[PDB]
């Protein structure tokens, strides 16, 4: 089997991407944030504290003839950005882009933090990291990909995120029309539950490539590119007036600037992030200070190849017995 679904930016900045997901019978379609950095499929629901729902579409398990309470199961998750959610668990039929899994754990939120409430466009998350990170207790549950894998034509999914435009998540096949040149594959460590890999270096603009190992995660659920402070300083030093602002929480730059590109290495191959992908717009409405899309990972404890980086590539998440990651230009 295969599936193919369009993923759409939630706003004009590509702060996140949403993908429609069918849950239950008859189908209830919710727009979920596909997150290769976590492993829970959770939704706003009829059980979510009413004051914490503001515009989201909810899953109502009592209206699904295939929903079954997973007795005694609870979940609770905290994300890198300080947001969180928790609740109980149903199993139900879940379909993405024509690919159907029966008995998928659908984690129903009883509580969500303010950042989720405040984002009316995201109805929940669909985790695509390794199932070892799934938070359901006392019986850990599998991700949608893990459940689908054996049925797929090939045990892979691909992320093809757009810049200020829709893109595609495919399951079970590699669309050879979706990228240019060849896909370069690179080793993955699953030790921390992530799609963790080692970039071979970087360049800033038309500058020379610096060969250096950068361990980090391919994370569709993180907006920005988080790299070591040395790398980030070297990038922003090429932008007149750019500075790290403690009050804003990272690097900002004059909105009048033209940003240089940023290149990262994948083995001997190179992915080029155009400068415009690094512009996240005014820090507040009407400001001439703009937020940067490349930020320091210092104090995160891990480097994160988030959407800024991934949207410059066609990315293969290869879930073969030994997982790997593939990157192509597009």
């Amino acid at each position: 089997s295969t599936g193919s679904a369009t993923t759409t930016p939630i706003d004009s900045l590509d702060d996140a991407y949403i993908t429609p997901v069918q849950i239950g019978t008859p189908a209830q379609t919710l727009n979920l944030d596909f997150d290769t950095g976590s492993s829970d499929l959770w939704v706003f629901s009829s059980e979510t504290t009413a004051s914490e729902v503001d515009g989201q579409t909810i899953y109502t398990p009592s209206k699904s003839t295939t929903a079954k309470l997973l007795s005694g199961a609870t979940w609770s998750i905290s994300y890198g950005d300080g947001s969180s959610s928790s609740g109980d668990v149903y199993t139900d039929t879940v379909s993405v882009g024509g690919l159907t899994v029966t008995g998928q754990a659908v984690e129903s939120a009883k509580k969500v933090s303010s950042s989720f409430t405040e984002d009316s466009t995201i109805d929940g998350l669909l985790g695509l990291a390794f199932s070892t990170l799934n938070t359901v207790s006392p019986t850990q549950q599998k991700t949608f990909f893990d459940n689908a894998k054996a049925s797929l034509d090939s045990p892979v999914f691909t992320a093809d995120l757009g810049y200020h435009a829709p893109g595609t998540y495919n399951f079970g096949f590699i669309d050879t029309t979706a990228y240019t040149g060849s896909i370069t594959y690179t080793a993955v460590s699953t030790k921390q539950g992530f799609w963790e890999w080692t970039s071979t270096g970087y360049a800033v603009g038309s500058g020379t490539f610096k060969s250096t190992s950068i361990d980090g995660i391919a994370d569709t659920g993180t907006t920005l590119l988080y790299l070591p402070a040395t790398v980030v300083s070297a990038y922003w030093a090429q932008v007149s007036g750019a500075k790290s602002s403690s009050s804003v929480g990272g690097y900002v730059f004059p909105c009048s600037a033209t940003l240089p590109s940023f290149t990262f290495g994948v083995g001997s191959a190179r992915i080029v992030i155009p400068g415009d992908y690094i512009d996240f717009g005014p820090i507040s409405t009407g400001s001439s200070s703009c937020f940067g899309g490349i930020q320091s990972s210092a104090g995160i404890g891990i480097n994160i190849f988030g959407d800024v980086a991934l949207k410059a590539a066609f990315v293969v998440f290869n879930g073969a017995t030994t997982p790997t990651l593939g990157f192509a230009s597009k």
